């Protein structure tokens, strides 16, 4: 049983898979109230009821990203032992990720249910910079838009509640200190079960970045991690009540 009630990181093992969970309030300067993240062997849950919020940097827009992840998160220079990542993008034949989720939140709160990876030039960087790429996949959003601008749409299949469907995904792109790409599902899902192959998003990102002057040799980058969580808040958010539950998690990485 893992229980955290303040920002921090703990490793755990779920269905035989080594993982890290981070009660991540990375852009919050100060807060009052409670946060609690728990793994009990069957599910990971997160709940927050916080007030007196202010951002460390309003230019980054969101306030936090409570999440769990598989692999090496560059910003925290951390990976649980036993992960198959990082591996070069070119060595990934397929990477299926499956998870059930139930997300709740007060109506006005900016929030998403987003998964992501960081593709870096070296295997164990401690930050992303020019030449690196952040790729997100958003299954749900409320009062929150990705960064950058919407440039394209892609039709990418996934299995929703056990049924294969064709999702329509908008691709937003931004050139900041690193390249940011976010694929946002046009029909957001707040609760359900999803299974998909991360390779389809890598393939679409490689194409979208094929003419970039910043990103070179996309397939030689290292696919470092796979994070699953909920970003939340905006620079005007003063209090936040929300939570989530993740269950039935599995992955199949073919390298
Ligand atoms: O930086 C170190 C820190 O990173 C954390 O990971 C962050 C990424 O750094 C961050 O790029 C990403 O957040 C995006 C978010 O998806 C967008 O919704 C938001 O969009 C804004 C945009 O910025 C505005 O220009 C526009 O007008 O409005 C939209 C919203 O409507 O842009 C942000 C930029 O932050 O999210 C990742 C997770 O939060 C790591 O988790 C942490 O450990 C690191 O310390």
């Amino acid at each position: 049983m893992v229980l955290m009630t303040k920002p921090g990181t703990s490793d755990f093992v779920w269905n035989g898979i080594p993982l890290s969970m981070e009660l991540n309030l990375w852009n919050i300067k100060e807060y009052s109230g409670s946060v609690a993240m728990k793994f009990d062997g069957e599910k990971i849950t997160f709940d927050a009821d916080i007030q007196n919020l202010s951002p460390k940097e309003p230019e980054r827009y969101v306030l936090g990203y409570p999440e769990f992840y598989y692999g090496y998160k560059p910003w925290e220079n951390h990976t649980a032992e036993g992960s198959k990542l990082p591996v070069p993008v070119s060595s990934m034949k397929s990477f299926s990720v499956e998870v059930s989720f139930d997300i709740h939140h007060e109506p006005s709160l900016p929030l998403n249910f987003a998964m992501e990876t960081w593709l870096t030039r070296e295997k164990y960087q401690t930050e992303a910079s020019i030449g690196d790429v952040e790729i997100m996949v958003w299954f749900y959003f409320n009062n929150l838009t990705p960064g950058g601008e919407k440039i394209e749409e892609f039709t990418i299949p996934f299995v929703l509640n056990g049924e294969s469907v064709e999702g329509t995904w908008e691709l937003w792109l931004a050139e900041w200190g690193w390249d940011y790409l976010a694929f946002r599902l046009k029909d957001p899902v707040k609760k359900g079960r999803v299974k998909f192959d991360v390779r389809h998003f890598l393939d679409a990102a490689g194409k979208a970045l094929s003419s970039s002057a910043r990103v070179k040799d996309f397939e030689d980058l290292y696919f470092t991690v796979w994070e699953i969580g909920t970003e939340f808040g905006s620079p005007e958010t003063k209090s936040a009540q929300f939570g989530w539950k993740f269950e039935n998690f599995s992955i199949d990485l073919e390298v």
